[PDB]
């Protein structure tokens, strides 16, 4: 397509610039792949043209590493088990203002730039909204000109490839460097040991941990630009290596590949805690390695340790790399021979936490047996904390032993645990939430006795998504509307979005918003045919939920509506309903057993639903396959609702709910996380608010939620269980939803019968809407406009300012 | 140094040549390596110029397997479970003729192009001979303009790097991917299904293998560069990949290890068969994926496979790939739907068989049980190839059933086994022994029967070694001798090294004959002591018995030579005797005891030995660690004594011997494979030949081989052997040698002590003619000017006439 070539944010596609481009192109393609043009295939060509354009990432990336030498400002390390990054070739074009001049130069090839796009594998190193938040805040990081490095683990393989089969969940392995990565630039010579097991001896100069098993740690380093400033940061990722040195000979080379499993997986859980030793081996693994790096680069720069924390932040994304703070003390006591007061004064300095749930089974609580035999000396560290840490509890609160055993670090009974997040909190000198309910939430109830004892240190910091991914890569069109109002300053200033309520009764605006919609719609219309030969209609409303299966999330209070749709049609059948593509989609962790349960009655109900020549294409239910950030940039767009219907209380921020305000949809949802700030932003008014409210789930808790009660009172949604129940979703298998009925009936923490009738109700006012256009469109307007906010660049700017004590900066770089 | 730059067997040093080659190694420097020169050490220069040499390849690799396609000559397929290929990049630059010009662009960079190469890892894709032959053909059949492919495995880890530690062998791990392979092209895009397990069904159109467990196999992809014709051929290495599909879903990732272990490491046996499920599984791999790509290549050329062998040879190296000849029949019956009798028709005429050993613990003799659970399909069809097979017999001597239980390919025991040579034979229109003795002793012996059914089969084909590697390469001083007297063309037709015959008289040749020995002497021992911090003595007489421990090579032969030199220092210390370092290098198998044991003696011996001040610099033993191709072309050039001591009949041919007599060594040894050619060659007055003849092993084994004769006989043999027993060599420990003891007084195959007393006085002859430097030299170049037989270019000359029926030529292709 010409169009998109006269996209001006996608910058100018200069003659010689291109005439380079085909060039290296060509070079690449001869020299790099050992190709020829008659041979060469689709990804030959993605291939010829990601390492040409990761060729103009070299000479900045050199020289920001090299500024941060020369002028040695406070580095900030972001230690993260999760970097949800995506694809890389999309964004690397946008950064560096190629995208229009690789368009051209691939075009004049004979190729389309989009096509090689498709080929690139996304980095899957995340689960969800924890992952894809520090794959944002690395780019913004870049953006804001801070001395910032990522540090976490290149897994072999991400988050697993979801198909769907039979209606059911499979899972596949996901090969993502099947192909090579050709971004990462493997660094073998930086190969740092990494030590297990063993044993402590206490000798003269102090305790001396020895009879280890050793574990080499291979970084990766892969660039991230930030937008148009000339600087290029690190993403440094470990890869777990055998030891130089050592069944048999061929055994023992084998088993090489025991210690070099510590790499190979993801753990696919989303916001659930399993207490594997392979995991905390990974944590270990991530939290070693990187502190390494760190105190050496410590050293050679402008030991006296009294400066580390104004030349070092760690920033822990969870409590995942918690073990930091045991590390940094173990460290700094038995290597560098400090006094541990001094030590531990440099430790909270240098250490910040930000927790990301409030829900239990996702908190981290490891048996002590498990860290003693596997970190022995990292054991002792943190009883030494907590005896230090408690002993302040009881200065500050005489005779409080209940508040002693709350917040110790070290949780008693059947199997001793130490509490990860206490540990965390302890250590660090700032603890903060990912949104405004959540972080007072916390201050509230988890964490009220350490805010009691330390209100100093807890802060807010509501999450964010980066408008260069968000926005400009995956929505050209909306950017490009935007940008011919009010110029491209926005992309790194979105609250410059607020001019666009100038806007909502300009006809040309309304006009150009609702077309590119409709153009974002019929694309992703004809994706699902191409790719999974789906049919779905496109002048129907997109309603949207994307994120991982969970109860807490509620899917199923979304599979309740759908199925009320289709139950008030067939018994009006005549009576007009605005017509619907209910689109949900994520994956379910493989051993969360309802969660499987829920893709397949969201399947199940497909296959009723969309069979049904009564209905037609007046309502599709379609799961959408494999969930995972490329796909969330080409469905989001797309979408006319956003479903974003947790329990109140639950969902401590979202990130999806953001990337759709931006992209131009409108908001169905509680008032959780930051939804109840997205509203603010905007206007209630201008959201689809429902349901019960924080206040009105723990007056339920403080009664009980008795689910018959609902079930009793509301004719609708007892047809519904019936028909769950008696088999009409499940024909051949009558009783295969038992477990889900059973679970609403009597087991259900997050109410989803208690939401139902509002729900309904407020899905109605949705319909209603949809029904006028303009003022559909001027709704998404005033949504858009006020979606500022919610930049990661805002977000970082005030972990910067708050926490980190850097000041951001957008100055370009001299290239 | 500069006076290497002006060495002329090493090519031009154009100013743009130069000019280029820096702009590109500075090129490499920046983007490739992602450094600049504040920060890059040797590695990273080393690097920098692999990928800027590399670059030079590309084009003529690609043109020469498009002329291949155009012209659709004959292929040559050498499949071989090893290629002992060395470094690439000296042998990149040579066959190239960049040497100079590389040399003076690194020198004008402020490098040592010299401390660069030693960065690189050796390719120990080999155990010894025969998969150096592997390596020396590949480069031959380049040279010769042969449409050849090298096939094998992409071993993770090669030949163990050996360390001594207390005078004892410790195996480390060989990771020679660690810092990249700058060379290969992976090409997963052409990744293919290898099956495994499984069930045979016979349905309606014939046999059907299912239920089979898939192992994908991934090539990469080597240059293999002709000496200066723009011939690039390809080796072509398979490597283990677990299936894109399917404890639970974490345990499966991590399960993918299994079969990725088939490519994980080389058995580090030589000479030795062990019948390990993973070795076979090798085997199969390596031959499934192969042949498929000899199908598919088949197919696509100008269905009918009656002209396959017309367009197809495969050289079996050993039976290590033999299920070549059973997959081979698989896919044509089973899969292409021919009638048996027209696919083994084929299958012969496109498999011919090379014998490397007559030693029984080296033939492959695999449990049916084995190949009937791991390959169902193949073991039918092997027994139906046995009953074809022994029906033929049957019919040529009708009533000798005796050869038809001695010529089955089944072996019946307490475990029935499959004997692969068998196969192979039966298989295989050509059968080749590698020297013309042991060709003689296979259709006398081991293969005799199969020689009187089929006399046309058994060929002889003498191994050969490259002249590159291993003179121009790894000698320069010794080329450039050469030709300033007889110019270049020697280095592909070496057999015009005999006009070398005509300086035995010229005192500017024979002062330079000796001048490059000492030059390549004074090099190795500045080696041994930057590497190692070892003294020798530069006005000794080098003794160098370079090769794998074994019995067979007797090793232990050395040893007793050794001491007895030692002893005879200390019955007459005022003697003269020519001063003498002996250096002995190989490595053990894992496994073998008696080779552990060995080298353990050699350390002993050289602790006393070496530290005796009456001894002092008269006599030197030590162990060379980690004997592999690098260290063979250091030490090689520096020896002046070649030992080739195995006993009379056991070596087949050897190749170290060879490299030895090119390089301007004399020969010390018996009868024995090529050595017995080598004599013929220069006459056997140029040879230090001792010992029995194979008719006098013979004789020996008709009434018995008494070790106690000698040793009653010998005093000076009885004295060694009781130092041995009683613990001088191990005072610590001393009946640390019993075994050894043991094995030759009772159980000796090789008859040591019957070759000692011969062994012992023909030392004596070299060391008197080591007193006469002018008749030394002057014996060295009628050696190094007769040894042009011993080059691979007329052994792969004559496969090539003789068993695949291809003309080889040596003619420049456009570039
Ligand atoms: O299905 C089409 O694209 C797919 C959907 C889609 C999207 O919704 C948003 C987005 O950011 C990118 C995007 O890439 C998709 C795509 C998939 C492919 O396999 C492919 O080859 C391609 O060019 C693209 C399509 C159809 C079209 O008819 C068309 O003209 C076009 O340019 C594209
Ligand atoms: O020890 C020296 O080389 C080693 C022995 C050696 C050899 O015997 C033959 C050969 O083909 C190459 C060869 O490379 C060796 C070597 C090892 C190194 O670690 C190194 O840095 C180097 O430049 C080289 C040496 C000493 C010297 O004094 C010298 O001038 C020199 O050029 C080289
Ligand atoms: C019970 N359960 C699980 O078992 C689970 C999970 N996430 C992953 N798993 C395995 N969640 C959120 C959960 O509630
Ligand atoms: C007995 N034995 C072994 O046990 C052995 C070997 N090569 C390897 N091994 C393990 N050889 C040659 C051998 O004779």
């Amino acid at each position: 397509q010409e169009k998109r070539k006269q996209i001006s944010v996608r910058g100018l596609a200069g003659v010689e610039n291109v005439t380079e481009l085909k060039k290296n192109f060509n070079r690449h393609l001869h020299f790099t792949l050992v190709k020829d043009r008659n041979v060469a295939t689709p990804r030959d060509y993605y291939f010829a043209l990601a390492h040409t354009v990761r060729d103009h990432l070299v000479g900045r990336w050199i020289r920001t590493q090299q500024h941060y030498y020369e002028k040695d400002p406070k580095r900030i390390y972001y230690l993260s088990l999760e970097f949800y990054m995506g694809r890389t070739l999309q964004n690397t074009m946008v950064n560096l203002a190629l995208e229009n001049a690789c368009d051209e130069a691939t075009y004049q090839l004979g190729l389309d730039m989009e096509e090689l796009e498709e080929i690139e594998e996304d980095a899957g190193l995340g689960n969800g909204g924890l992952g894809r938040l520090a794959a944002c805040f690395l780019d913004s990081m870049a953006t804001l000109g801070l001395a910032a490095y990522g540090y976490g683990i290149r897994y072999e393989f991400g988050i697993f490839n979801q198909k769907i089969c039979g209606g059911w969940q499979m899972e596949e392995a996901d090969d993502w460097l099947r192909y090579g990565n050709p971004w990462e630039k493997a660094r073998p010579e930086f190969t740092l040991p990494v030590h297990f097991y063993g044993r402590v001896e206490h000798t003269s100069q102090g305790a001396k941990w020895v009879d280890t098993q050793v574990v080499l740690a291979m970084p990766y380093d892969t660039p991230v630009p930030g937008y148009r400033n000339n600087v290029v940061n690190t993403m440094r990722l470990w890869s777990a290596k055998a030891p130089n040195d050592f069944g048999g000979y061929i055994q023992a080379v084998l088993d090489r590949n025991l210690a070099e499993n510590i790499s190979r997986v993801l753990y696919p859980n989303d916001n659930f805690f399993e207490g594997k030793e392979l995991r905390l081996k990974q944590e270990y693994f991530v939290v070693a390695a990187t502190l390494q790096d760190i105190i050496r680069r410590f050293k050679s720069s402008k030991t006296n340790f009294d400066a580390f924390p104004d030349k070092v932040a760690i920033q822990l994304n969870d409590t995942h790399p918690s073990l930091a703070i045991p590390e940094l003390m173990r460290v700094l006591v038995d290597l560098e021979r400090l006094d541990w007061d001094k030590a531990w004064e440099v430790t909270v300095k240098t250490c910040a936490y930000t927790n990301h749930t409030v829900i239990p089974e996702a908190l981290e609580r490891w048996p002590v047996h498990l860290l003693e035999t596997l970190l022995p000396r990292h054991l002792q560290i943190i009883y030494e904390i907590n005896q230090r840490f408690l002993n302040r509890v009881a200065a500050a609160f005489p005779g409080d032993v209940d508040r002693l055993r709350r917040m110790s670090l070290v949780e008693e009974g059947a199997v001793k645990r130490i509490n990860m997040a206490h540990l965390c909190i302890a250590g660090s000198h700032a603890v903060n939430g990912v949104a405004r309910i959540h972080s007072e939430i916390l201050k509230k109830t988890i964490f009220k006795d350490f805010y009691e004892l330390e209100p100093h240190k807890f802060q807010n910091k509501t999450n964010g998504i980066t408008p260069r991914r968000w926005l400009v890569l995956c929505n050209p069109g909306l950017a490009e509307i935007i940008a011919e109002r009010i110029g491209e300053e926005y992309i790194s200033d979105l609250d410059q979005l607020r001019k666009l309520l100038s806007y909502v009764d300009d006809e040309a605006f309304i006009r150009d918003v609702a077309k590119v919609k409709q153009e974002n719609k019929l694309k992703f219309a004809a994706y699902l045919e191409r790719e999974y030969k789906v049919h779905i209609n496109p002048n129907s409303l997109f309603d949207v939920q994307v994120k991982r299966i969970h109860e807490y999330k509620r899917q199923l209070l979304n599979c309740l509506h759908v199925i009320t749709l289709y139950n008030r049609i067939k018994k009006e059948p005549n009576k007009f309903v605005v017509p619907r593509t209910v689109m949900i989609g994520g994956k379910a962790a493989p051993g969360y057993h309802m969660a499987k349960m829920i893709i397949k009655l969201i399947t199940a109900i497909g296959d009723v639903v969309n069979h049904d020549p009564v209905v037609g294409d007046r309502l599709r239910v379609i799961f959408l396959e494999n969930y995972r950030v490329s796909l969330a940039e080409k469905v989001i767009p797309a979408a006319d609702l956003s479903e974003q219907i947790s329990t109140a209380g639950t969902e401590a921020s979202g990130t999806g709910n953001m990337k759709f305000m931006l992209n131009g949809a409108l908001t169905i949802g509680t008032m959780d996380g930051a939804n109840v700030e997205m509203a603010e932003e905007a206007g209630e008014e201008n959201f689809f608010i429902f349901g019960m409210r924080v206040e009105d789930v723990d007056r339920l808790d403080q009664r009980g939620y008795n689910a018959q009660e609902y079930y009793d009172r509301i004719p609708e949604l007892r047809q519904i269980i019936e028909q769950l129940s008696s088999g009409f979703f499940s024909p051949k298998q009558p009783d295969l939803f038992k477990d889900i009925v059973n679970m609403l009936m009597h087991h259900d923490r997050f109410k989803v019968f208690a939401d139902y009738e509002e729900y309904v109700k407020c899905q109605e006012r949705v319909s209603a809407l949809y029904k006028n256009p303009r003022e559909w469109t001027r709704m998404v307007i005033r949504n858009i406009a006020t979606s500022g906010k919610f930049s990661s660049d805002r977000t970082i700017a005030q972990y910067a300012r708050e926490i980190w004590g850097v000041e951001p900066s957008r100055q370009r770089l001299p290239a």
